[PDB]
RNA sequence: ACUGAAACUGUAGUAGAACCAAUCGGGGUCGUCAAUA
């Protein structure tokens, strides 16, 4: 059988357009949405921070509400029961 | 003379080891005070 495409198109999730409009021009705030999280491996013997395993990861602040546009290109003959299966 | 499809930048990793908020100190004890006329 030929490979089936998806019925569902899912966009990227972006911040609310008014919130992104507020960030325009504010490079300092644009960086401030994220902060450094440290990570370090500990030596299982000596119990000490294993140097050059010290690590900083950028993480984005919790509370973000992001939204993606979804398109369901369902088959036009699809049974109403099968619609409920997909929705389910 | 006709949009490829489909695919999680994820997986493992303790911001930690070491460092005394501490050193010294009797809750004690005796000579005046004042400057003019």
């Amino acid at each position: 059988p030929e490979p089936r495409p998806a019925l569902i198109a899912i966009g990227s999730a972006h911040l609310d357009p008014k919130l992104k409009a507020a960030f325009q021009g504010k490079k300092q705030l644009q960086e401030a949405i994220a902060f450094m999280k440290p990570g370090v491996a500990i030596d299982a013997i000596t119990g000490t921070a294993k140097k050059d395993f010290l690590r900083f990861e950028e993480v984005v602040r919790l509370g973000a509400k992001l939204t993606a546009e979804v398109e369901l290109n369902l088959p036009d003959n699809l049974s109403e029961t099968n619609k409920k299966v997909i929705a389910g």
